[PDB]
């Protein structure tokens, strides 16, 4: 249900930038975060991109773009990850085929995780990852729980920073398009598509990575 609750807060060191990669949903988490950020200062290199994912690496990868970033900046210490959305699927290499969650599958996919991770601690980077949060569709959440699970075993074992998502973007343990705002007033923070962030949820996902910051 809850791998774990990451309590970690970093300390921002001066002259050093943020760089944004991932989906979709890093682009509407990014409009919000990019504003929060540069509230504080703070130098911000978005490279989110629609249509992305870890699982269609042979389409864009994440890790060459990622590694060029750096490559391009040494000031960026600090990587945001949002991704996966689109990940779910059985993957195709060749003559091999691997089922979405079949062992050689989540070898796969963990892999293309830890490259990321890699890719950032060679470059000094710390690596804030956000959890998909739950989305409308039975079938998809299912399997982006998956994802999540991943993502917070790889976060775990090179030690950097897992943002927690689920419970607060959760009703009684289920998807809601609605949560409570700071006043325990209801506001939408889902679009209707189920999936992606309103401007006030792009907010509270912005809100969670600034709580693991100090
Ligand atoms: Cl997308």
């Amino acid at each position: 249900n809850i791998s774990f609750i990451d309590n970690t807060k970093l300390e921002l060191q001066n002259g050093d930038e943020f760089l944004f990669i991932g989906d979709s949903l890093m682009q509407g988490v990014a409009i919000a975060l990019n504003r929060d950020l540069r509230n504080l200062n703070l130098k911000v290199t978005d490279l989110s991109k629609q249509n992305t994912g870890l699982s269609y690496k042979s389409y864009f990868d994440w890790s060459k773009a990622t590694n060029e970033a750096f490559i391009k900046n040494s000031n960026i210490k600090y990587l945001v990850v949002l991704l996966g959305a689109n990940d779910p699927w059985d993957i195709k290499k060749g003559g091999n085929y691997h089922r979405f969650g079949s062992l050689s599958w989540i070898d796969i996919y963990t892999s293309r995780v830890d490259e990321i991770i890699k890719i950032a601690k060679k470059h000094k980077a710390k690596v804030f990852w956000f959890e998909i949060p739950p989305v409308k569709k039975e079938d998809l959440n299912k399997k982006i729980q998956v994802l999540n699970k991943i993502y917070s075993d790889e976060i775990l074992k090179n030690k950097e920073i897992f943002i927690n998502t689920k419970l607060f973007f959760s009703v009684n343990d289920e998807y809601s398009a609605y949560i409570k705002d700071e006043n325990n007033r209801s506001i939408k923070v889902r679009t209707d598509d189920g999936v992606h962030f309103t401007p006030s949820g792009a907010r509270e996902m912005s809100k969670l990575l600034l709580e693991h910051i100090k």
